[PDB]
């Protein structure tokens, strides 16, 4: 715990600290990284990531709209146009359909969310929910993730075509656009933290703010995890078949 | 799927047949009541639960901000009372602090949420979140999986005493009020839900919703089957401290 105020260069040396915990260390992608997943466990996990991809533009608007600063939306809108597109060009949510495509999935299979697993749902949903209620600073700056990704888009960029050569070549276009992406984000996230976390307080908030979201991205892996990798997806002792809610039931009616 | 419109007989018997998902039926239910849960695995499961009690008075004050209709108001507060007490160390929060006791946890180990893991959590927001977004009506009949706990309440009462005789007596004060509490409840719950849902498309919609509250519980349940029988906590792999979030981030400061 910080007792005396960090400077702003000590304090975003804090803020990197917490890539100790990032879900780069969860054994579900050590498993992928090892050459040790299988496609029905890619498959989910694509299927399952779209769910957070599709979340990003809602959340990102969700911070516009808790914004009265026009300086600082000019810049964050960039974030919706690179996931929507700008207009039909693609953008990212396009892209990660071709992933899909590139693992064997229909664009309908990923669309429909219907294999989306609640636990998957529950976690993403939280960062919505931050989102809509925290002060902007606050929730533009739980971004900051964001600082670990290059690395981790990198490390699939390295691993995947040597493990697994079957997943096609425009599957990866996706992960090689982040890495330039990602940077230009945090170039913003992290002045947005330096100016606005200037007390002990402020920081150490701050800080567990950026635990919440690596608690968000490690909890989606652990239902991963108890579907795809131990035979334990919801409702396994009553029926074989999928019976989980798949609704944005605030959102959407039916 | 409801083409035609259920009567309300029909449509009480499309939820009851609902209980076929209730968490009765998770393997760590089932090893508790048949006395192969380990001390650790027990207290864990009644610090974590503790976190959905708490959150019960929440949601149903949340409920209660959006409804208009005072008859509805005047008996739907009488589940906040249960819950927070009408005076003293009564009411069932109390009675949940007692069976912390029962089970060798003290009340800083409950009221500190320390303990609660982040699947647990974000799986009980989201039944805040429903109930702060959604209309009245669909959040209020959200409550029915209330019909089955009578049963689950039972199943405790008949097989702990035996399994744990370690569990002082007081701890199942909380069990034997819900025998009574759940089923005045449930009265009025499904009297709400056969007057509200009457056309197929809101009969379909109710369905939905309560399977949404079905896969919080089971989610609930596989956050700690993760942590507590399969030796996966959350950064098990870099750490053996607890480092998760312990912070209702949108509702206090810290
Ligand atoms: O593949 C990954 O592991 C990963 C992680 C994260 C993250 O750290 O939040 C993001 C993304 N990818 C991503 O593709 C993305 O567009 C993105 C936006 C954000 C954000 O919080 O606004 N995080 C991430
Ligand atoms: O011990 C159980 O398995 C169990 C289940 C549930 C449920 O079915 O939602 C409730 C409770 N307990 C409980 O103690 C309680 O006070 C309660 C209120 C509600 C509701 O949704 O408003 N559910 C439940
Ligand atoms: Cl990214
Ligand atoms: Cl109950």
């Amino acid at each position: 715990l910080i007792t005396d105020t960090l400077s702003p260069q000590a304090f975003e040396e804090a803020l990197r600290a917490k890539g100790d915990f990032y879900h780069i260390h969860h054994p579900y992608h050590i498993a992928m990284h090892n050459g040790n997943a299988t496609r029905e466990q890619i498959q989910g996990w694509v299927a399952n990531r779209f769910y957070y991809q599709t979340t990003i533009p809602l959340k990102d608007a969700a911070i516009m709209a808790n914004c009265p600063d026009a300086q600082t939306r000019r810049k964050w809108v960039q974030r919706i146009l690179d996931h929507d597109g700008s207009h039909g060009e693609d953008g990212g949510i396009e892209a990660w359909l071709r992933l899909g495509e590139a693992v064997g999935l229909s664009r309908d299979d990923l669309l429909s969310e219907r294999h989306v697993l609640p636990g998957v749902r529950f976690a993403v949903d939280a960062y919505l929910n931050f989102a809509r209620r925290a002060c902007w600073q606050e929730a533009a700056c739980s971004s900051l993730t964001e600082l670990f990704a290059p690395q981790i888009h990198q490390s699939r960029l390295d691993s995947w075509p040597q493990h697994y050569p079957w997943i096609k070549e425009e599957g990866y276009f996706f992960f090689r656009s982040r890495l330039s992406q990602a940077n230009r984000d945090v170039e913003h996230g992290l002045a947005l933290a330096k100016a606005y976390c200037d007390s002990a307080e402020k920081q150490n908030r701050m800080l567990e703010i950026l635990q919440f979201k690596l608690d968000i991205l490690w909890s989606m892996l652990d239902a991963m995890t108890m579907a795809y990798a131990l035979q334990r997806p919801p409702y396994h002792t009553v029926t074989d078949k999928a019976a989980w809610h798949t609704t944005r039931l605030v959102l959407e009616h039916h």
